[PDB]
C-alpha cells in the first residue's frame, strides 16, 4: 500500500531513511491510534526532533489539521507563557502522510513516579508542577484561545531535561475549543460534571490539576475507579455528596444517586459519604504521606494545610465556583 | 476491556446477539462493521418495525463525523418536499452505554453489490436510466439553498435499494459532507470519483457531486470504474487520457498544477513523465455506441440504439465538463433528451 510504503494505514519506518535532505530517521518512539511518533535528526537545523506520522486515512488526517489550527493559534501569541506547552516546529505532506515536527522531549511525570516506585516526589517539587501547570492553564484560557486539553493525567506532562524542573503539555488530540462529546475524560481525572453527563468548560482541566498533584506528592492515584459508578463512588468517599442544587440538573443523576422523602440526595463497600479525608491522605498533622516526610523542611504542618486548601478548590463540585487558574497562582502556597 | 466491559481494546461495543436495550430494540445480528464501528440489525417494539442502528467507535475522529452526519440529516428532515425520500431516512439517535447511536430505516444491497452479481459486466441502459433520475434528483435536493449539502463521497457503495426486486434508490453516508461555505478540508473525495478541481487543490462546490455521479452511471453500465488510479498522479493520468490536456486558463490557476504537469518550450501545458496520449481512450469507444455497447454485449437489446447511446454520451461528457462554472446542474440535467 502507498506503493510498499504502508502497512493499518501507518508508514513503514526504515531506521535510517533520509527525507528531502534534511531528516535522518533514528526509530519509532510511539504508536497510537493516529498513527506513530518516531525520533529524528534534523541536518537543517542541527537538532534531535519528534515526528508525529498520521495514518493514510481521512478521519485521522482530518483530526490532525484540526491539531496544527489549534497549535498554530498558540504558537501566534506573543506570551512567554506558551513554553508550558511543547513546541510545533512546522508540519508537511510526504508520501502520503501528514507529518508534524516537534521538539524532543525527556520523561513524562508517570516515569518519575514510577522511579519514586510510587511513594511520590516532595512537596516542594510539587509546588514547582503545580505552579506551571496552572500557569499554562492560564495560557489556554486566554480568550482567542479558549482550549480545554481533555485528557490530562502524568503520562501527558513531560519533563524538559531530566536533571531539572521543567514541565510541558503534550497530546492536544483530544482537544476542543468552548462551544464545539460526553465519554471524554480519563477515569481517574474526570471530573464530576462529565460523569453526571452535563455541559463542560475549561474546568474540568482543574479538576485534573488537583486529581494530579496529588498524586505525584502522595505517588498513588487520588481516585483509582474501575468504573463510573465505583469513581463516583470513590470521590464521594472524600468530598460527600455533591450540592444538590447539581444533582437535580443532572441527566447522569439517577445511575449514582437516589432521592429521599424530604428531598435530599443520597447514593444508591465504600466508606460512608465524606469520611476519607484528605487531610488524612496527605498526612498534614502526621508526617505526611506515610509519614515519609517527618521532619523535612518545607513539609510543615503549616505547609500541607496550605497544600489541602487549594487541593479542595480545585476538587470542588461546582465548575462554576472552582478555583480558576489566576487566582490559584495567587494562593498562599505559592508564596 | 473498558466502559464496564461494554468497550473492546479498540474502543468498540462488544454487540451480543439477542440483548433488549431500554425495553424497545433487540438485537439481532451485526450487519455491518467499519473504522467508524458497527451497524446491528435490530427490533423496534415501539414502532414495530425493523431498524439499522449505528454505534460510533469511541474515538472523537468518528464521533466528529457522526456529530456532522446528525446535523446534516436533521436539517434534511424539516423540509417538506417528496424529494428527501432519496436519502436514507435518520428516524432518531441517542446516547446507550457511553455510545452514539444513529437509528435509521433498513435498505437493501449496495450499487457495487449490484455489480458484483453482473460479474462486473454491467447493468441495461434502461436501469442505469432510472438510477440517473432518480440520483440527480437526490442532487437537487441537496442544493435546495437553505440546505446546501456536499456528500463528497458519492460511490456505488454509497447508493442503496430500497428492495431487491426493485429499482428504487437512496443516499446513504453523510458524515465525511459537508455545507457550503463550511469547507475546511482539501483532500475530500474517494480517488477514482474524486473531482480535477480537487485534484487541482483549487476551490471547490456542489459541482464535485456531479462528477462523481457521471463517473458513477458510465461504471453502473460497463460494470468497470471509468478512472482507477492508484494515486493521485496516476488518477489525474487516468482522466487525461479520456478527456485530455485540463484548459489553460483553469490550470493557469490551479496551486497543484505542477504537480501533474509542466510546460513545454512553446508554453503550453503537458504532462510531466505507459498511458496513453491525451484524448485517445474515447468515451464513444468506451460505451460502445457504434460496436454494440460495453464489449460489445448489448448487440441487438432494446433500448441500446446507435442513438440511445449518442443521449448517453452527451449527458455524461455534460457531467464531466473540467470547468465546475459550466458543468451541468441537477435541474438541467433532469431535462436532458435521455431521460425522454
Amino acid at each position: 500500500y502507498n506503493d510498499g510504503y504502508d502497512d493499518n494505514y501507518d508508514y513503514i519506518v526504515k531506521n535510517g531513511e533520509k527525507w528531502m535532505d534534511r531528516y535522518e530517521i533514528d526509530s519509532l518512539i510511539g504508536k497510537g491510534s493516529f498513527g506513530q511518533v518516531v525520533k529524528a535528526y534534523d541536518r537543517v537545523e542541527q537538532e534531535w526532533v519528534a515526528i508525529k506520522i498520521i495514518k493514510n486515512k481521512k478521519a485521522f488526517l482530518n483530526q490532525a489539521q484540526i491539531e496544527v489550527r489549534l497549535l498554530e493559534l498558540m504558537n501566534k501569541h506573543d506570551t512567554e507563557m506558551k513554553y508550558y506547552i511543547v513546541h510545533l516546529k512546522r508540519h508537511f505532506m510526504f508520501r502520503n502522510h501528514l507529518c508534524l515536527v516537534f521538539e524532543m522531549l525527556s520523561y513524562n511525570l508517570y516515569d518519575l513516579l514510577r522511579n519514586t516506585n510510587f511513594r511520590g516526589v516532595s512537596l516542594n517539587l510539587t509546588r514547582k508542577f503545580a505552579q506551571q501547570m496552572c500557569t499554562a492553564l492560564l495560557f489556554l484560557a486566554t480568550p482567542e484561545l479558549s482550549i480545554i486539553h481533555c485528557d490530562l493525567k502524568p503520562e501527558n506532562i513531560l519533563l524538559c531535561n531530566p536533571k531539572r524542573s521543567a514541565i510541558k503539555i503534550v497530546d492536544f488530540g483530544s482537544s476542543c475549543q468552548l462551544g464545539q462529546y460526553q465519554y471524554i475524560q480519563s477515569r481517574f481525572y474526570r471530573s464530576p460534571e462529565v460523569l453526571l453527563g452535563m455541559p463542560y468548560d475549561l474546568a474540568i482541566d482543574m479538576w485534573s490539576l488537583g486529581c494530579i498533584l496529588v498524586e505525584m506528592h502522595t505517588g498513588e492515584p487520588l481516585f483509582s475507579g474501575a468504573n463510573e459508578v465505583d469513581q463516583m463512588n470513590k470521590i464521594v468517599e472524600v468530598l460527600g455528596i455533591p450540592p444538590a442544587h447539581i444533582l437535580d440538573q443532572a441527566p447522569k443523576a439517577r445511575k449514582f444517586f437516589e432521592k429521599l422523602p424530604d428531598g435530599t440526595w443520597s447514593l444508591k463497600e465504600y466508606k460512608p459519604p465524606g469520611t476519607r479525608k484528605l487531610h488524612n491522605i496527605l498526612g498534614v498533622e502526621t508526617g505526611g504521606p506515610g509519614g515519609r516526610r517527618a521532619g523535612e523542611s518545607g513539609h510543615t504542618v503549616a505547609d500541607y494545610l496550605k497544600f489541602k486548601d487549594l487541593i479542595l478548590r480545585m476538587l470542588d463540585y461546582d465548575p462554576k465556583t472552582r478555583i480558576q487558574p489566576y487566582y490559584a497562582l495567587q494562593h498562599s502556597f505559592f508564596k
